[PDB]
């Protein structure tokens, strides 16, 4: 049941309504999950998907909420007999997690598009049977928690999302779905994705939340999107006051995506008195460095991504030469295509279309260009270092032929005589982590570069045409 002192604040009439609700929740000894996501996902129902008769805010009404919540509370009560499942110590067993996470999977619609927006919430759970894979990781959080579970939490990776339990919280579960196509876990532990280095699973580097940061989860997950062209400037305040709020109370400490997430929304929309963008995208990195042993690629692509919206090429370089030197220390496995996917873009269309504009610029007479600077020409090296080191030792290889034509394209952006300034040096001034960029050294000099020559250091090509 929902308590007396729950339900005082109602009905929410605005957005500062809501933000008072999180504040209350946040006050006591354990936020209301499920209170909060169903709420969460009541005002973006009608902000988002059906914003027919809007005229300023979706009133929640206690009545309409809690209904809501006890069509949750008594879907799980009724599926979930704890009895089953005794409880050593104030810890659940792996078997009342497999069996919560199989209570929300079978409630799920047969058929659905797994992607779309606006399936994350409890809202879409009960009114649509509807969730997208760390939507159920978070439902089975909020599950356990209605259950009186308190040991069970949420964990986050970078591209996934599971649940640690049990004694001293040190156990794992799989509980979701994740990817397209890949082989369900549930039930098992994540430590052979950790044994094997994988960027899916961070090196054990992972997100282990509270019930605050669960919080900070669910308001991440909030989606301002109508549509492809116009967000919810509604949504958007939300989520901005509530990540202040968050970050206000030290909520948003171990949370680097989240700082990331604030960072941008206050590019979009600057709050008054409060840090600018570039703070936040380094307190980020700050985050990670802090609590994560430096192993989140995300804080890093955060940063460029600011300055190459900015068309800082400067900056934008060295933030992608530092995500680099981040992967360099994984093994690149066969669910981690999400981050092959991003470096991918970033070297083979993002810098080539920076660097074009750059050379049109420099055409023009632009002073003080990346393109002659050799730290610049230094970064776009330790971005290739890493990705070339990643892929050592990897069960699936990265670098192919289709990466050697932007390569060559965009080393030769920059003019011999800036490339020549950058001395390699083994173990402006580089050392390459990499054989394939050890071995490229005396190629990255020429007036001209050696196209041939390139693309047969970078790939497995070792053979030229035959007649």
């Amino acid at each position: 049941g929902l308590k007396a002192a729950q339900k005082t604040l109602f009905p929410l009439r605005s957005i500062d309504d809501v933000v008072r609700l999180f504040a209350a929740e946040l006050g006591r000894e354990e936020p209301d999950l499920v209170l909060l996501s169903l709420v969460l996902g009541f005002v973006e129902h009608f902000l988002a998907v059906n914003r027919v008769g809007l005229t300023y805010f979706p009133v929640a009404d206690l009545s309409i909420i809690a209904a809501l919540y006890a069509r949750f509370t008594a879907q799980i009560r009724g599926a979930v007999d704890l009895s089953l499942y005794p409880r050593e110590g104030g810890v659940s067993s792996r078997e009342l997690v497999k069996k919560v996470s199989d209570v929300i999977w079978n409630s799920l619609s047969r058929s659905y598009f797994k992607d779309r927006a606006h399936i994350q919430s409890l809202f879409s759970f009960i009114t649509g049977t509807k969730l997208d894979s760390s939507g159920v990781a978070f439902a089975v959080v909020g599950a356990c928690q209605a259950l009186g579970l308190r040991d069970v939490h949420l964990a986050l990776s970078e591209d996934h999302a599971w649940v640690v339990f049990g004694p001293n919280g040190e156990q794992t579960a799989e509980v979701t779905w994740h990817g397209k196509g890949n082989e369900d876990r549930r039930g098992q532990t994540v430590n052979a994705g950790v044994a094997e280095r994988s960027w899916l699973y961070l090196k054990g580097s992972y997100m282990r939340c509270d019930r605050k940061m669960e919080v900070a989860f669910m308001v991440c997950a909030i989606n301002p999107s109508i549509d492809l062209h116009t967000d919810s400037l509604e949504l958007l305040q939300l989520q901005q006051k509530l990540l202040w709020l968050l970050y206000d109370l030290g909520h948003l400490e171990r949370y680097p995506m989240a700082l990331g997430n604030l960072a941008d929304l206050e590019e979009l929309e600057p709050t008054p008195g409060r840090p600018d963008p570039l703070t936040l995208y380094h307190k980020g990195i700050a985050s990670a460095k802090t609590y994560y042993r430096d192993e989140h690629i995300y804080p890093y692509m955060y940063l460029a991504d600011y300055h190459c919206r900015n068309r800082n090429v400067r900056e934008a370089l060295q933030a992608w030469a530092d995500t680099a030197t981040v992967i360099q220390d994984y093994n690149y496995c066969r669910e981690d295509e999400e981050i092959y996917k991003e470096f991918f873009e970033v070297a083979n269309d993002v810098i080539p279309n920076l660097l074009k504009e750059a050379a049109s610029l420099l055409e023009a007479g632009s002073q003080g260009s990346a393109l002659q600077d050799p730290e610049c020409f230094a970064h776009l090296l330790r971005f290739y270092d890493g990705i070339c080191k990643w892929e050592e030792g990897s069960p699936t290889p990265v670098l192919h032929v289709g990466w050697a034509t932007f390569l060559v394209q965009s080393l030769g952006r920059f003019e011999g005589q800036v490339r020549q300034k950058v001395r390699i040096v083994s173990v402006p001034v580089l050392t390459f982590q990499s054989e394939k960029m050890k071995g490229m050294k005396e190629l990255l000099v020429a007036t001209k570069i050696n196209s041939s020559a390139i693309k047969l250091q970078l790939t497995a090509q070792s053979q030229v045409q035959m007649k």
